[PDB]
């Protein structure tokens, strides 16, 4: 079996740079408690047990009450009067920082106004290995650039409002099938341990690592380790993770929590790096091996400092407020047990937080619509003498937007995925409301919404009289608690649910000029019908939160030309993106064993290395208007040589071999800083081209870079940067970027250091992954 | 929830029938999720210790329900017995090596469970546990000292002998006819018989 | 519709059974509601005067389908014999007053009907109609000369005989055996049957 090696001692902070101001406060308030008040930091109060999904211990000598853990990703979770924000996924599409960073800001301001300490988000794990995977809608990209690139975006955004993010979940959980035993149990298999996923040290840090180390780089205050194991060894007790990867190379200074009830080896996992344990027997374990020696002082009180420094990163100590929602209960009142009888207090204060997120809600939501055909469909201007409406995912949840817990279902239009990664909607505006409103402001033309699938009768009588037809299918997936259909969290298929490609088909035997709209967590099977001229326009739009029909409308009728491009491969079959799901426990009762051994080749690098022809290839998307590249250029900055980091770490202070040194420790030659030695971060070349709109209206383009490292093993390109421009028609604009020594390095497990290959490296500028319009060599120094 | 009962109806209603079963000599009690005058049943010395063990004077066993609650090894002393599914283990053990549960406890404990068991002949009566509850797969695997084992779980024991008799003729001692006014019995001579209602049909899915 | 049909193909397929059926002595043809080369069935002279009643040399009677059209009096000259389910009585009677059709047609139509009633020997077996098609009711009103009378429409009588057993003998008779590799026969002694599917089960709805 794949196996873990151990790394020890669990780093101290360094409280250096970014951080010195935190650690500083930290060890001022850290240096004030007790043992059993440092050990309260570490310590969940239970599942359910207070207002928060997760709550730490208070101290309340000092005043300080237990710090509020709240999902989710995309908004605050449980609470009332919040927003809905687009999925990650949607973020990802729109390959805009700036907008990556404002919904971060208005996330944070939303948990900030509830009294939340963490956000359970962003995600950067899973990835996306699978297309078929779960929960990759959460997150961002298979790709690891675009995902760090906009993960790192969006925490300082939430950190920046006054919240502490969290980035999840480390790592390697890039399916929902065993992620926990029991789980697994539930659906009737027979294990008694977690999936083990089998990553290579390159593959780690050459795709999962990267978007992970960008976090860390953009001042993230936690981590939470994952379900899974890694190479045999439990995400949350895995030193080589926690110690080495994270707390060493990579030089987190924050605090590491467990997922809720994440497999540990209890007071173990805290040798192995893990500081906070949720949700909550590890406290008395903890302080019985402080007290007998078998955890140092040290370990403790650096668990504690973490914990603090994060919270004193953010302005916690200025920005709390009381937590004025319940998790668990929208009654405004409830009972809480006292030292004597109970008391009634209130539980939920009803405030709202929403502000004016709509709007950037809204916008996102257009943004992140991707036109993926458009042979004259597109767009549409409202003056149609009679405009056909199809498919359920246009119309309304049967049950209001919020029917479902947790979104466990797929009723009406999808515009967010299930499990832990949810909000309620204050509201959803369906494409049905949305398109009849745009109708009859407008040119007051005939329209009808034939929004049940089954209908077909219906869909053809309709669709034959239509001047347009616009088609709505879906997909769904989520975290593995929820099975819908069959679907596991993990989909057990690419088609579109509820007869989608029926309702497609139907439709487009009856009108020429039918436009699909999918919103899906991920890629479907669209050979059938993609290509079928009745089809006037295809776009993708995911999942938009509640302005999505709003969002929609923007786009299809011109207000907003489309700029999303998509951020991740459609092929022509499963098989075009790889091995399957692992679905079948392999390795009897014990855990499950999921070899990554197609390495850094998921996605568009699969595709890219076999030579298959994507219907369409990452980061492919159209316009309304049309771009031209021209005139690449590459300036070399001769950059200091790189220099591997070194000396001593202080000695662990206080306020399996090696667990209790708290001994001076020798400097990892790839650490030495949060996000890896700084010289990786050297910019080595400075690239430009110039973009032009070509066409008749304004519109953005998203020029990206892609690098060939030039290896046998390497990729034929990888994305390494990219920006969303907005041009008006006939106006040019210079794209310049730089590569960092990152950019243009493989790691070497040998030296354990990143290092420039000898191979020579070409840079490329264009619209796609395929659509290389520019290329010039990296000429080497 | 507390049951709220006062010692009279206790009595003479809902004990009643408890100690015909110890009468019976019946071997094992188990005793409920619900507190019986705001103490837990499993942990309720009232209930166990005096109406169970000294005034009914059962011999044999009591054992909770499936995560019944009590107060851990207090419960051993208000009269429990056996902690069911299942800490306890070696709760219990440090309580005895303490001498907060005394050593004539634990004792009775193992005496009360093993004399069930002599009572009633397991030690003439006792075969391997043939069958698998959380599965009706032939095999399983399970984890051994060193890797895994692939082990018969299911036998498929045939034990139905010729019950289905005593199950028709319950069936039709249990038939209470509350209403005749001619119309039974049927002859099955009729010359159109209609039946009418889901609860004569079959379960669709088995 | 019109089903297109050459004259070789009529011979060696479709109209080869029907042929059987006439010399097995069938009383009645019913011809279809469809034309055939553009000409409905029911008036289709090549249909029923050459190939029916010419080459075949059909001596019963012809009727139409109910409501298969045709062209009224035309029909009977193109050797349709009874109009279903039923103006045609009218036109007929007019037809043969005014000398359209002959009194030597209409005498054919008539002793064709009454030859095949005497040819199976209705005369012997003919009992009054004892069911109603339109109602199970026992009775029911009916219009008379004056006011209305309450008529037995239904007698219930049974006519099933034994006839459960060659329905039972037809129905084994004719299941086809397409494959099988060791699965059949059953004993009735397998250890565990399952039966699946809604083909399996009964009409919930009687
Ligand atoms: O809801 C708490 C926790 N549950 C488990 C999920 O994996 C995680 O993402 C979530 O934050
Ligand atoms: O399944 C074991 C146990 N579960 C709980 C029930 O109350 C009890 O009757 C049963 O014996
Ligand atoms: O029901 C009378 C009549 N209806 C029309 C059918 O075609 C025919 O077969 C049937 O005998
Ligand atoms: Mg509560
Ligand atoms: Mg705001
Ligand atoms: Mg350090
Ligand atoms: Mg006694
Ligand atoms: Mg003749």
């Amino acid at each position: 079996l794949a196996y873990s090696p151990p790394f020890y001692p669990s780093p101290w902070m360094d409280g250096n740079g970014e951080w010195a101001e935190a650690y500083r406060r930290a060890v001022d308030f850290v240096s004030q408690l007790t043992l059993a008040e440092k050990v309260n930091l570490t310590t969940g109060v239970g599942w359910m047990q207070e207002k928060c999904v997760g709550e730490t211990g208070s101290i309340p000598r000092l005043g300080f009450r237990g710090l509020c853990l709240q999902d989710s990703p995309l908004g605050v979770r449980f609470a009332d009067y919040v927003s809905a924000f687009p999925a990650g996924v949607n973020v990802a599409a729109t390959w805009d920082k700036n907008l990556a960073y404002l919904r971060g800001k208005a996330m944070g301001e939303e948990h900030r106004g509830k009294g939340v300490d963490v956000q359970l988000g962003p995600v950067a794990g899973p990835l996306g290995r699978h297309p078929d995977g779960g929960r990759n809608w959460e997150g961002f990209s298979p790709d690891p650039v675009l995902t760090g690139v906009l993960m790192a975006e969006t925490i300082k955004g939430i950190q920046d409002a006054g919240v502490i993010a969290c980035a999840k979940h480390f790592i390697g959980n890039e399916m929902e099938h065993f992620r926990q035993a029991s789980e697994a149990v539930g659906y009737g298999f027979d294990i008694t341990e977690s999936v083990s996923s089998n990553i290579d040290d390159k593959t780690l840090h050459e795709l999962y690592l990267w978007p992970f180390a960008d976090a860390v780089r953009a001042g993230v205050g936690s981590f939470m380790c994952s379900y899974n194991q890694v190479n045999n060894s439990y995400s949350c007790s895995n030193s080589y993770l926690l110690n080495k990867l994270l707390k060493s190379e990579l030089d987190f200074q924050g605090f590491v929590m467990s997922d809720w009830g994440a497999h540990h080896s209890g007071v173990g996992a805290a040798l192995a790096g893990l500081d906070m344990s949720m949700p909550g027997f590890w406290g008395t374990n903890l302080t019985i091996a402080v007290l007998n020696g078998t955890v140092p002082e040290w370990r403790v009180d650096d668990m504690a400092v973490r914990i603090m420094a994060a919270f004193y990163k953010v302005g916690r100590d200025r920005y709390q407020v009381p937590v004025n929602f319940d998790s668990w209960t929208k009654d405004e009142y409830g009972y809480e047990h006292a030292l004597v009888g109970q008391n009634y207090v209130k539980v939920n204060d009803k405030v709202d937080v929403r502000a004016d997120h709509a709007d950037i809600i809204r916008q996102i939501g257009s943004a992140s619509v991707v036109l993926l055909k458009n042979d004259g469909g597109l767009p549409l201007t409202g003056y149609e003498k009679f405009t056909g409406v199809f498919g359920e995912d246009a119309g309304s949840n049967r049950w209001g937007a919020d029917g479902c817990s947790d979104r466990g279902c797929d009723n009406g239009t999808l515009a967010m995925g299930w499990g832990s990664g949810t909000a309620d909607f204050p509201y959803l505006v369906t494409p049905e409301q949305a398109i009849q409103n745009e109708i009859l402001s407008k040119g007051k033309g005939l329209v009808s919404a034939v929004t049940d699938n089954g209908a077909l009768d219906q869909m053809e009588q309709v669709a034959s009289q239509a001047s347009v037809s616009i088609v709505f299918v879906n997909a769904d997936s989520g975290e593995g608690y929820i099975n819908v259909d069959g679907n596991e969290g993990d989909r057990k298929n690419l088609t579109l649910w509820k007869g989608g490609e029926e309702v497609i088909k139907t439709v487009a035997a009856n009108c020429n000029n039918t436009i699909v709209v999918m919103h899906t967590v991920g890629p479907v099977l669209i050979d059938e019908w993609y290509d079928n001229p009745n089809v006037t326009a295809i776009v993708w739009a995911g999942l938009p939160g509640q302005e999505s029909g709003n969002s929609l409308v923007d786009v299809l009728y011109g207000r907003v030309s489309p700029g999303g491009k998509t951020p991740f491969t459609w092929g022509k079959t499963r098989e075009s993106y790889g091995a399957p799901l692992l679905t079948k426990p392999n390795n009897g009762k014990g855990a499950p064993q999921d070899d990554f051994t197609e390495g850094v080749f998921i996605d568009y690098r699969r595709f890219d290395k076999y030579n298959e022809t994507p219907i369409y290839e990452f980061g492919f998307g159209l316009s309304y208007t049309t771009f031209e590249y021209s005139d690449i250029y590459v300036q070399p900055l001769n950059a200091r040589p790189y220099t591997p980091a070194s000396g001593s770490t202080k000695a662990a202070p206080t306020f399996p071999s090696g667990a209790t040194d708290g001994s001076p420790q020798p400097i990892l030659p790839a650490g030495g800083a949060p996000g890896g030695n700084p010289g990786l971060y050297d910019e080595m070349y400075r690239v430009s081209a110039i973009i032009t709109n070509t066409g008749n209206v304004v519109g953005d383009e998203v020029p990206q870079l892609y690098v060939s490292l030039g290896g046998p093993d390497d990729p034929k390109v990888v994305l390494r940067n990219f920006d969303r421009i907005t041009l008006h028609p006939g106006q040019q604009t210079m794209w310049t970027t730089t590569l960092t020594r990152r950019d243009i390095s493989n790691w070497d497990p040998a030296s354990q250091n990143w290092v420039v290959t000898k191979y020579p490296k070409t840079v490329y500028i264009g619209s796609s992954s395929r659509k290389l319009h520019l290329q010039a060599p990296l000429p080497p120094y």
